């Protein structure tokens, strides 16, 4: 259920960084919606520990859809600049020119990723989700909105 989803920031350009508005507890989802473009070679929402760049802030969930051959969704988690192991998702909802509901739930334990209506992944905690704080959306995709439900 969408009841209590509150959308902030629309239509933002991309890259975009912003500060979550409160802790990621048990329950709360993150819903994003927007396009992927006809040229897009990949994209990635990243859940940060902070924004800083020099040195580049830890991803504790990197959701990275890649469009070359027959698509994919690539998740990991970066901590000191280092990528961790890969889990790939072969059966990808994502398509170039298609546009795209994203719901992350955030469960005790793991992720849950569901793609226009339909369950996509779950990614298990590698970094306690309290210290995320930052979302941030990278790369070659159209974002209309960004909004939460805790
Ligand atoms: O793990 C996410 C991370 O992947 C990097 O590229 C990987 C690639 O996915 C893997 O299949 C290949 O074998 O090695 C590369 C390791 O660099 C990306 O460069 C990075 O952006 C992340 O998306
Ligand atoms: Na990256
Ligand atoms: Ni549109």
């Amino acid at each position: 259920s969408l009841n209590n989803l509150q959308n902030i920031i629309y239509n933002p350009v991309i890259p975009f960084v912003g500060t979550i508005p409160d802790q990621l507890d048990p329950g709360t989802l993150i819903v994003i919606r927007g396009h992927v473009p006809s040229d897009a070679d990949r994209f990635q929402v990243d859940l940060q520990n902070g924004s800083s760049m020099k040195p580049r802030a830890d991803v504790a969930f990197h959701f990275n859809p890649r469009f070359k051959r027959a698509g994919c969704i690539v998740c990991n988690t970066l901590i000191n600049e280092k990528w961790g192991r890969e889990e790939i998702t072969y059966d990808t909802p994502f398509k170039r020119e298609k546009s795209f509901e994203i719901v992350i739930m955030v469960l005790k334990d793991k992720f849950q990723v569901a793609v226009n209506g339909k369950h996509t992944l779950l990614y298990g905690h590698r970094i306690g989700p309290e210290k995320i704080d930052t979302l941030g959306i990278y790369g070659k995709v159209n974002i209309h909105s960004i909004g939460f439900s805790f």
